[PDB]
């Protein structure tokens, strides 16, 4: 039966629809990220810049994206922190392959 594989295809096509109107949503809003006592604005070109990064890569050094992109990307439940590893992943497979097919 294509039963299990047309489930998980609903959860990949949700999960693009989510992912499209998250960044839709930041077309005319500068997120403003609080860390700690700092607030930060950041821009939809930077997000984009970093979540390009995990277009051939499951895994990306924190290194290479700015701190207040991925802690509102972590909080916004697309990337999870390995603070030991100084690394990031996306929260599931649904939104890698989300990111692979968006950007």
């Amino acid at each position: 039966s294509n039963a299990l594989k047309d489930v998980l295809n609903i959860l990949l096509m949700d999960e693009i629809s989510k992912l499209k109107d998250f960044l839709s949503n930041l077309d005319y809003i500068k997120p403003k990220v609080n860390i700690e006592e700092e607030i930060i604005e950041i821009r939809k070109e930077d997000i984009i810049n970093a979540l390009k990064l995990f277009k051939g890569k499951y895994e990306i050094e924190v290194d290479k994206i700015p701190k207040a992109v991925y802690v509102y990307l972590v909080k916004k439940n697309i990337l999870f922190l390995y603070p030991q590893r100084g690394t990031l992943k996306p929260q599931s497979f649904l939104v890698w392959n989300a990111i692979k097919r968006v950007l």
